[PDB]
């Protein structure tokens, strides 16, 4: 009968830090992250990464507890695909959970910028795109709105990589990736690190971590779906997204209607539609109406990409995942960048996808 609360947050600029290691990425994220709580130990260690690679880079726990002076805690690597970030926050909220270990960090990191199979995914993510619009009516440019969003609030957000807001003509006018697909209906890959600190609520007041900056882990959801796309069951619903967000509502007892915003995953403009209408948002076939509809604003029903989005703070894979947790923390705790603060935020939810849809998570974070 525990409870899970993330009391420290931290993260690096999104961009391309080419001068910069994933060492000093992640240790900037850890520590910047136990800071925000005031802690100066914590007793076990969750990583996030998809591959920046030495392959000795592939024993990464132990070296980020050396990085990080941690100590000889536990550490291990958590990975989903794409999804690993908001993966190892859940496993990280379990460990809490389960009641062996009292304060448990999560770290997502990605140097991609180091110093076949993104090809294929862009022009399947591509032939989904003209599915979708051909299929329910929509346009280009009524999904171009997406990049637009994601670029508005990003650039009032100091740590995204993308920081200048933009019109639909600059996305109808980006070269085109695949016929539907351009330059800016695309995430930009880059490098990053994130991090989160999570505990119990008791050894919360025991180190006297205010409850002001206390969120809730409420809800919990992941789910896979097969690989073979000649075995799914539609190529316009995301099911995996559907039975994690399901089991998330469930855990935390609330409805799409009583969450305030939604980091998606905006790795391409037609996934932040179907991922709104597979998370409960929208009907099937409405999920861009809200954003001709401006829905997505941040003020608006449906917020959404509030800091910027994968298109705009950019998508560091396998820290995606918990930068969409971070910046869903400041936006429940009231400490997020004026001009994009999502107006009374009480609860906010976060979606990684990895693969094709093979693996995605949920979470549903609360005010406490």
């Amino acid at each position: 009968m525990r409870k899970a609360i993330i009391v420290g947050v931290g993260m690096t600029p999104v961009g391309e830090h080419w001068r910069s290691s994933l060492r000093d990425l992640a240790v900037e994220a850890i520590l910047n992250a136990m800071d925000d709580a005031g802690i100066d130990k914590v007793d076990s260690l969750y990583v996030g990464n998809m591959a920046g690679s030495f392959v000795e880079q592939e024993n990464l726990g132990a070296l980020i507890a050396d990085w990080a002076g941690l100590g000889n805690i536990p550490a291990v690597k958590i990975e989903a695909a794409c999804a690993s970030g908001g993966a190892a926050v859940q496993e990280g909220a379990k460990a809490v959970l389960s009641g062996l270990e009292d304060v448990v960090l999560v770290v997502g990191v990605e140097k991609m910028t180091d110093a076949f199979h993104g090809a294929s995914f862009v022009a399947l993510n591509a032939l989904i795109m003209r599915l979708y619009m051909n299929t329910y009516g929509y346009k280009e440019e009524d999904l171009a709105l997406f990049a637009v969003n994601a670029h508005a609030n990003g650039a009032k957000n100091p740590y995204a990589m993308f920081k200048k807001p933009i019109t639909v003509e600059t996305v109808m006018k980006s070269p085109y990736i695949a016929d539907p697909l351009k330059l800016f209906d695309a995430s930009p890959v880059c490098d990053g690190a994130a991090a989160v600190i999570i505990t119990t609520p008791e050894k919360a007041k025991e180190l006297g971590i205010p409850k002001d900056k206390w969120i809730e882990i409420a809800g919990m959801g992941r789910a896979i779906d097969t690989i073979n796309l000649a075995n799914r069951e539609d190529f316009l619903t995301l099911k995996a997204a559907t039975i994690a967000a399901e089991r998330a509502y469930k855990m935390a007892g609330v409805k799409p209607e009583d969450v305030d915003f939604f980091e998606v995953h905006d790795a391409f403009t037609v996934m932040a539609a179907l991922s709104l209408e597979a998370l409960g948002v929208a009907k099937k076939g409405e999920g861009a109406k809200l954003a001709i509809e401006g829905q997505i604003a941040i003020d608006g029903d449906y917020p959404i990409q509030t800091m910027g989005g994968l298109k705009a703070r950019g998508h560091p894979v396998g820290a995606t995942g918990v930068y969409q947790v971070v910046e869903a923390v400041l936006q429940l705790r009231g400490e997020a960048p004026d001009g994009i603060q999502v107006p009374d935020a009480e609860v906010g939810l976060t979606q990684n996808i990895g693969g094709t849809g093979s693996n995605i998570t949920v979470t549903v974070l609360r005010r406490v």
